């Protein structure tokens, strides 16, 4: 099933009213968030107030771009959640979900913990229903001109199931 997953209060998340997520998604899209990474709940939850605000207040975004995100503290953060639409990728933000690493990967990898828990939560992804049976998973790096996910992630999703080879 999902994993923990802790909720955007428990990261003091600025409440919003975002337009909303079309769900069943059709593509998983794994991003990087190129920042610092964590290795404490509460450290991650610092992280991820920080890129909320940072979205809202200079990128003028509706929220935080991303869907969830992963630490290496192997927790997975609520980002805008299942049902609001993302900012994270022209053209997907309402037909993909985009899950953000915490951390720079272009060299090292995520731990085993952060790679464990994504896959889990996109295997409850496709069981729950969020994410339709035949969805197609790509890294940022495929659909814009864009330093993610990082060659090291990227090889190592590109090993996944249904990852758009
Ligand atoms: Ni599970």
């Amino acid at each position: 099933v999902c994993p923990n997953i802790i909720k955007r209060s428990a990261w003091e998340a600025r409440e919003t009213h975002c337009p909303k997520m079309n769900l069943p998604a059709k593509y998983v899209i794994i991003i990087h968030t190129a920042g610092t990474s964590c290795t404490v709940s509460t450290d991650c939850q610092t992280v991820v107030r920080n890129i909320q605000s940072f979205h809202m207040d200079t990128r003028n975004f509706c929220d935080i771009g991303y869907h969830f995100l992963v630490g290496q503290d192997g927790g997975v953060y609520e980002g805008v959640g299942w049902h609001i639409q993302g900012s994270h990728t022209y053209g997907f933000n309402d037909i993909a979900l985009g899950i953000a690493f915490i951390g720079y990967f272009v060299e090292k990898p995520p731990n085993a913990a952060a790679l464990e828990a994504a896959q889990d939560l996109i295997q409850c992804a496709v069981v729950e229903g969020y994410l339709t049976p035949n969805y197609l998973l790509m890294g940022h790096s495929d659909v814009v001109n864009i330093l993610s996910p990082g060659q090291a992630l990227y090889n190592i999703i590109s090993t996944w199931p249904h990852f758009k080879h």
